[PDB]
């Protein structure tokens, strides 16, 4: 069926609702992301700390050590990176949407909310008169084709006198006075048919501009919606996207750094001195 | 104290059996990080199965609706990179030192390693020339001590005889032969303590000398352990990059641009016409 059937709106009116609906829906998808970024940075400082911890235990000294632990650090900036990620996407996206849903949204005391119930009432009493005047048309309808149906009932049961002769004087007579007084019937109904869609006519240009008006209003206001979520949805995109950092590669060019800086040869001299033949020895004299 | 002191070279032993241990350990280093690489992204696919459901099956169509789900795919292409991470991580990186740890240790048939038991067998046998040689100097040393000492105690014997007229000459005789009896014993001794240390000295040369190849032949056992870990940890490095990955930041400069082909005009003009003044109507006519 079509919107300028009555009641029609329905369609446009509950998709104010869906609005409010699509907010909590993309806050929570924010969040349950967010929560998710913290999971693996909260799983990286641990494991670097556990680890860190474990190499320092651990015999492996000298210049390896330092080239090995650098990856823990790398793993706990890392960290540092993603637990951001989750702040961005929570102190300013998530809040940014919490705040335009408000400011946009109003919740009534019964139920719903009050630029939903507006909607509805706006459409309702920019439908009344040519819905209203639309019932006498209707009932001029089944008035007169109850009437133009009436007269073919006429013309059949006058020629019910093709085969009994029974009383023709008064038979004619009644027979073509019912037939009459259906010519005028038939005759007035379409009469004030035709009027009814004049009065009609003259609803419609008022009514097609009081509707598409409060049409255009709702267009507008999820205009706004529309819009601010492309403008949501791009910020995400700036605050998941980590390939248009700098911060990022600096930790990847460090983490070179230190584990380029493992000099073998230097390790082996250090444990030459302090545990090798470089040691010092009191070599046996006379006592 | 020192390493040129007799069994001090222990230190230099355990080296090995450290160095099999740690290649042990970089695994289960890598092995944890790669386990929470993957972990991360199942997070990350499920999210997206998640939320890829509930957009679709919400009230949010149109081109924002496309904007919204082309997070998710950012969300599953990324899951894919830190995916190859850990299969990098676990194919290579793991399985590389792994093969290597065993392809420098062979477990003895009693317990230890074949090269644990290379090295010490080794010191032994170029040291305990030295230490037997030493092992005689050390009794030469409770020799000369011991008859040098025991001549001072002769001396005892004529100062005792300052105010005691007792014996004769017959016994100055007695005191008069350990003049050339036991300064002997410490003339003769301290000439044989001369002979173990210049013995001992033509076994210092051959000594430190063999002793010095053994500790090379672990300089260069241990250099390649030490060289693998830098080669390894350098490609591990590049296993965690994402920075200078192709793929990487193509994802986000395709999301973004997916968000901004979200036309909010777009959307409205579709509504009006398949739920709004759009829609067409039959206006009532004569029936
Ligand atoms: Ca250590
Ligand atoms: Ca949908
Ligand atoms: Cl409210
Ligand atoms: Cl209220």
């Amino acid at each position: 069926d079509s919107f300028w059937e009555v009641g029609n709106y329905k369609r446009t009116v509950k998709r104010i609702d869906d609005g409010h609906r699509l907010c909590g829906d993309l806050m929570n998808c924010l969040h349950e992301r967010a929560r998710i970024e913290k999971a693996y940075a909260q799983q990286l400082t641990e494991w670097a700390r556990r680890w860190r911890q474990l190499v320092e235990k651990g015999p492996q000294y000298g210049t390896v050590e330092k080239a090995w632990i650098a990856v823990m650090s790398e793993a706990e900036r890392v960290s540092e990176l993603h637990l951001e990620v989750k702040a961005s996407l929570m102190n300013e996206d998530f809040e940014k949407i919490k705040n335009w849903q408000k400011e946009a949204f109003h919740k009534q005391m019964m139920g719903g909310f009050k630029e939903t119930k507006e909607a509805e009432d706006g459409f309702r009493k920019a439908q009344k008169p040519w819905a209203k005047k639309l019932k006498e048309v209707e009932a001029a309808k089944k008035a007169h084709h109850t009437a133009c149906k009436e007269e073919k009932l006429a013309i059949s049961r006058e020629a019910n006198s093709k085969a009994d002769p029974s009383l023709n004087p008064e038979q004619l007579k009644k027979l073509q006075d019912k037939i009459e007084k259906c010519k005028q019937d038939v005759l007035k109904t379409k009469d004030k048919y035709e009027k009814s869609l004049k009065e009609l006519d003259q609803t419609t240009p008022q009514y097609m501009e009081n509707m598409e008006q409060v049409f255009e209003q709702c267009q507008q206001f999820e205009e706004k919606r529309l819009r601010f979520f492309r403008e949501v949805l791009l910020e995400v995109q700036k605050h998941l996207d980590l390939s248009n950092v700098a911060s990022y590669k600096t930790i990847y060019r460090e983490l070179e750094q230190s584990i380029k800086a493992a000099d073998a040869v230097e390790d082996l001299r250090w444990f030459r001195a302090n545990h090798g033949p470089g040691m010092a020895m009191n070599w046996p004299q006379f006592e």
